[PDB]
């Protein structure tokens, strides 16, 4: 039918955002959008000035150039109008030109295109070409041999070329912190514009950042193709029927890179093809057996961004654990209730513990770290050197036999099952350490996938990050293995709402530097910077 | 010409009826008595007509176009060629064959017998060169594919190896391995008693894709110092299905990421961390055929952790030896077990299983009714309690560490019940990846079998967790072998069924069948 400007010329946008100073009285209950990368200069500058892999991304789309697609480009053009080396064509305003440093103008391997008024060619000494209106570009495009079209930059330039429908995509980068602007990216429309395409997240210069791309909306071996369809011949609802289109914007997505979708794929997996099961009761699950997931510590903290998590009560629980404590009343004095439900007469009665006191968890975790093996009596005993203190040792083989296979924190102890109030749900923890950088796996029996994994993730990436600078190391990875992994039946309409978030670029963990000792930390020690997130979920809709 | 029609060929071979050696051509059994060897296969059945009744509509505007540039000039079909005697074997309620267009090679009956008939090799493409044919598939008789490949073709073979042996009276010809080499292999399946895979030889010479280039921005461009050459089989490989590769691509992926590490008088490995492989125990006995593995020993093993036995003694005096090292006076004194018997391994896997909390005494104590038999109460869970999230046996009693020979390599079991179908989970903390994870797939695959039987559930999948994943760098010369190799349809491994308790399993109850390997393999090739 009809042929668009910016399809036939591949005008293209790139940018980078970062979130704006605007001060609002109470920070805590911040809401985040779209709209909150909006940021993109200062006083003639980029407001974080510099952040090298944002400038290495950059390059390598602008200057990224593909010669065989070129000739079915060519045609294309020709057709519209009627009628060595390629390169991509940047588009500027005068004002970015001028920001940019001399040593790097004009852009290396790039044809560059300057919008100015004040300025004509004999303003310029640099192999350029100069324009005076977007009109002019579009002549220029029809005339040259080129790959691409990329408007680099002025939000002067960003937004008439929007104004104008004369953009396809954006290349737009995240960059997750707060810097003075005076200058900002106009605000996308979604009915325009929808994301397709999440990177994964990195960090870089003190930063995590992300990439995204935004997509215009609707307004000699190939034999071995069809080969796929035959080693597919055995194949299938999918089993379950929870809906397609429910998943819309989750499905619409071409490139789910973002480490939060090795969490979001499987509760996607579960949900169509879980097996039906049911706990002891009449609750209700979907699950699955066997899922590894891993984050890349070194480049950011993988706190969930689809809904809203507060830390404070698991790191005390995990400062709690390190104390080697069994007492449900520390916790709870601190107004940490992750233990409550577990520590009650009824609950205790229930597990044949009719000789414990209320709160007294029994033999779990924290007693496992620092003495298993020990006979355990209450959680008042002073258990001082007996049993193995397995926190110290790992420590110990963390720093003087880094190579060892045999980092193992365990806390499954069989012998104290059955006086434990529940038994653990993360069995143990493996190290390895490789170049003055520790990894971590986990291995958890029972994972509930829409209320405690999401904890789970972030209790373990804190523990190793602890244990990474207590032993002089960076962290790496931290790898969580899931053993039955499900899907409460009451959370799917909750997860599926998750599911259609697009995620925001992960936070960054702050550790005190100072601490030396894992028995060092308190809850001051710890910051989650950066933290944006989608609004809160009720997992269970229930009222 | 191979290139030119787009003639395919399409069959299934079994093993012949009559140590011994392995390559493509034990798989060769073609018919017996006028008929297929095997009688009946539901699944190559399935298989053959997904093959020869599948058409794609866009793709016959490109071969309007590409074909009738030789010869120089109402739904869309396949065509199938036969022989007589092909045709006159199938029972004449599917004949024709159904949505295909059918043709038979004859000298004695002629055209008056919509079907078709042709005199000689040569007026296949004169014939062919007339009609309107998605591809073409040469799907039967010794004689018709002998002669056909002689005369170069074919530019695929569709080959279902059936894993089983058969009375035979016709072959298949032997493939040359230069005319033809195989670029793909599926899945392995079982069928009507049997397994089976299906590969494919070939004949010898949309705005997403930058978006792809541009979030690959910083990716390096290899780490490791293996070579690319070498693994030109492994290469070339187009869809590596098998499940076989679960393994093949971790060596792959250690040998070009891995780690530099040097651990105890700079051995030296290649290290990663953290690997999962899967295993469908309904399907196959996943028993590595890449190179020779053998049995015995490991069976031996499972059942001495299922007495509860850590005395070394009766491993050695079975020439089980996998122990050995670990129970000389040296080894002990090294690891300060200074007051432990030759051979006596401490409180080692089947201690911990029958014992776990327990105090360790000697080998030749008598345990009974002290600690937590875990292997027992699993098994009741298993029967009363299939939904619990708490089925797991644990070798890692950190108590009892310093007292066994050495901490146990594979550290828990957990397993999985659903509509009475068995899944196990053995994590791994340390993994030889050359010597040691073939072992240990094989002998937990057998676990589960037998954890699945006397619990009166069918075993599903075996999963395995790879910790600390490791190849010796002297192995790599090996594994770099092994990579080239092309899998074998995996055998099955079948128990005496009358064995319904953990504890009364011998040694005779066991048997792998269909085992197809590749040679052995000196791992270390050092003399
Ligand atoms: N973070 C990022 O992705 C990014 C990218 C680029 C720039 N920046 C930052 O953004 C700021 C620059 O943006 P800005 O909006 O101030 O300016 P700009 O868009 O770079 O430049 C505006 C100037 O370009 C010329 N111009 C623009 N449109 C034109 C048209 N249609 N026809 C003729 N001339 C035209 C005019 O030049 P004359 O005045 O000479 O007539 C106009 O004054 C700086 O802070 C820079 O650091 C950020
Ligand atoms: N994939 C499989 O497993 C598969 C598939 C199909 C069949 N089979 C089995 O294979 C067996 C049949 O194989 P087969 O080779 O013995 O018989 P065949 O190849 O089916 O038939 C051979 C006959 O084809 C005709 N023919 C062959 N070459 C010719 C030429 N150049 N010109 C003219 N006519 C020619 C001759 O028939 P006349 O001289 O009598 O006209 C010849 O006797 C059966 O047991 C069947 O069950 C197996
Ligand atoms: C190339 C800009 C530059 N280069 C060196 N070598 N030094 C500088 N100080 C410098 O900044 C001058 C501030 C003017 O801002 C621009 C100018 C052009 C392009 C972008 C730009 C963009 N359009 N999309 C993304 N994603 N990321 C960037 C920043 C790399 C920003
Ligand atoms: C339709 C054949 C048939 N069907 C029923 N139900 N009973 C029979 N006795 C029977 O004939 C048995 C005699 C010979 O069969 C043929 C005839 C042509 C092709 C193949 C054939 C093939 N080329 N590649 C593969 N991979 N697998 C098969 C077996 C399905 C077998
Ligand atoms: O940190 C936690 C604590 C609990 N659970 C969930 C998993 C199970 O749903 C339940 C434990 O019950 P069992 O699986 O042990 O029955 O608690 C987690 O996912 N993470
Ligand atoms: O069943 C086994 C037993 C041992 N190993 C290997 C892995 C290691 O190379 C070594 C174990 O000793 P440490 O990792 O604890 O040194 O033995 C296996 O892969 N499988």
């Amino acid at each position: 039918m009809m042929e668009q400007v910016c399809d036939v010329f591949d005008i293209y946008a790139i940018c980078a955002c970062c979130k704006v100073e605007s001060k609002n009285e109470g920070k805590k209950n911040e809401v985040f959008n779209n709209y909150t990368f909006r940021g993109l200069g200062n006083k003639g500058v980029l407001p974080w000035k510099c952040n090298s892999l944002d400038m290495k991304y950059f390059c390598a789309v602008t200057t990224y150039v593909n010669e065989s697609k070129y000739e079915k480009l060519k045609y294309k053009r020709c057709k519209y109008l009627n009628k060595k080396k390629l390169q991509n064509v940047v588009v500027m305003g005068r004002t970015s030109w001028e920001s940019i440093p001399k040593k790097f103008k004009p852009l290396s391997n790039r044809i560059n295109v300057i919008l100015s008024r004040t300025l004509k060619k004999e303003d310029f000494d640099e192999d350029v070409y100069i324009i005076n209106k977007v009109e002019d570009l579009i002549v220029l495009l029809g005339k040259l041999n080129y790959y691409k079209c990329f408007i680099i930059g002025g939000s002067v330039v960003y937004q008439e070329f929007l104004e104008k429908k004369l953009i396809k995509k954006i290349y737009f980068t995240r960059i997750n912190s707060t810097y003075e602007c005076d200058v900002f990216f106009p605000e996308i429309n979604e009915n325009e514009y929808q994301i397709i395409s999440v990177s994964d997240v990195y960090t870089s210069n003190n930063t995590t950042l992300d990439f995204i791309i935004y997509k215009k909306t609707n307004n000699d071996d190939d034999e071995e193709e069809d080969d796929f369809v035959y080693f597919n011949f055995n194949k299938e609802k999918n089993k379950n029927s929870i809906h397609p289109n429910d998943f819309q914007i989750y499905n619409s997505l071409k490139y789910k890179y973002h480490p939060e979708y090795q969490y979001l794929n499987i509760i996607y997996d579960i949900m169509m093809n879980g097996n039906k099961q049911s706990d002891r009761t009449g609750v209700g699950v979907l699950s699955k057996f066997g899922y590894i997931m891993k984050f890349d510590l070194s480049q950011y903290f993988p706190l969930l961004t689809t809904k809203k998590l507060f830390l404070r009560g698991i790191i005390e629980e995990l400062l709690w654990f390190i104390r080697g404590e069994t007492n449900g009343n520390t916790l709870l004095n601190k107004n940490v209730r992750i233990w409550e439900a577990n520590g009650t007469r009824e609950f205790l009665d229930n597990r044949k513990l009719f000789h414990r006191e209320v709160n007294d968890l029994g033999p779990i975790y924290g007693f496992q770290w620092r003495h298993f093996g020990a006979e355990y009596t209450n959680m008042y005993d002073n258990y001082e050197n007996k049993g193995v203190d397995q926190l110290k040792n790992i420590i110990n083989l963390i720093k003087n036999d880094p190579t060892s296979r045999r980092i193992l924190l365990c806390a499954w102890n069989v012998k104290d099952l059955d006086q434990m109030a529940l038994p653990p749900c993360h069995i143990l923890c493996q190290f390895y350490v490789f170049d003055g950088k520790l990894s971590c796996i986990m291995y958890q029996r029972s994972c509930d996938l829409g209320l405690g994994v999401p904890f789970n993730i972030a209790s373990y990436s804190i523990f190793t990050h602890m244990i990474a600078q207590v032993c002089n190391l960076q962290p790496a990875q931290f790898i969580h293995v899931l053993g039955n992994a499900h899907v409460y039946n009451n959370h799917i309409d909750s997860l599926k709402i998750q599911l259609n978030r697009i995620p925001y670029p992960f936070p960054t963990l702050k550790l005190n530097p100072d601490i030396k000792n894992i028995e060092d930390f308190t809850i001051s020690d710890f910051t989650i910077q950066n933290y944006v997130h989608h609004e809160k979920i009720s997992m269970d809709m229930a009222a």
